[PDB]
């Protein structure tokens, strides 16, 4: 029967290429994909905000808080730049699952 | 680990109700659907497929049941009011829903 | 593209027809939809395992202990002794769950 | 609330590590994927079903019809010795899928 097809962006990405987000390790690779995925999907994938979520905890794991604030620097001013609720939701769910694993 | 919850919008509704025959989260009569029509698009940010299927399904049940005459006010009330959404979220779920059900209506 | 139909059968059985499981309220009700969902489907759906964990956290919430109990005995019997792994893993997650909200 | 975690086998193994099964492109490397697959995961995640029916589609796309043949009776072979039900209806799902993009 009729149905909709939930493409994951990052699984894309890394198909098509030590913690990374789709692969990329270095800051200005990672905010090149955080730039495509947010200024080129209308709709945030479940899996895709879990994978950046990951890669975030990632960072906190191997200490690499310098990375870590780049990272949602440069997310807090495209998320909350779009005009889109999606996005915005998409952000405030990122950072407070974040904020708990730097919280512990 | 971390986790987002998808919750479907009109198995709520029908579990507050619920049914009365073809039905949108239990709503048989055209009133009480665009009612539940009504709660869904201007509530909730982001539409989930489960619900949007069960839109889809709910308009192909009356192609089933010959009732094109209902089917033109559901789909005139959603035309109206999801292309009327600043979110582009809604404008896709709308073209989705009118892509599949124009697919059964031009058979 | 290819795509696959998670079919949910509280779903169907609720359209078909406070604590509830599928509208059924009474004890008698809800074993006769448990003993038609883990003997009927072979695969068990993640919603419809949900909608099972909501049903026996309401039960909790009305403080029902009882019919909780009832419930639970019930279903262990029935996805125990199936051959299919899924329902027995399914088992598992409905009673961890309810665990966790009785130990609150 | 409660909730589940689909954990994609295949995405697991692409970040571990031109027709391309989780990164894998020779027949024995792609076997020793499928196998673990089979062997260790319990119920199958669509996901992963579904990328698998885009591997065998690939390799219709690169006309290899040699290495879908194998790839086909390799997984004949240890899904259908599966005690599960879940990987014999897998099994239907992925060659039904592959027969109708044969067909085009
Ligand atoms: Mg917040
Ligand atoms: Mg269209
Ligand atoms: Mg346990
Ligand atoms: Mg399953
Ligand atoms: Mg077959
Ligand atoms: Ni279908
Ligand atoms: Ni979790
Ligand atoms: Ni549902
Ligand atoms: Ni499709
Ligand atoms: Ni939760
Ligand atoms: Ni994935």
């Amino acid at each position: 029967g009729p149905h909709m097809h939930k493409k994951s962006f990052f699984d894309k990405k890394r198909s098509e290429r030590a913690s990374n987000l789709a692969g990329a390790v270095e800051f200005n690779d990672v905010k090149t994909l955080l730039r495509e995925w947010i200024t080129t999907i209308s709709d945030p994938m479940e899996e895709d905000i879990l994978q950046v979520v990951k890669y975030c905890t990632d960072l906190i794991e191997e200490k690499d808080l310098e990375k870590l604030d780049l990272v949602i620097k440069y997310m807090k001013r495209l998320m909350q730049q779009s005009v889109e609720s999606v996005w915005n939701m998409a952000f405030d769910f990122i950072l407070d699952n974040v904020q708990v694993v730097l919280q512990q």
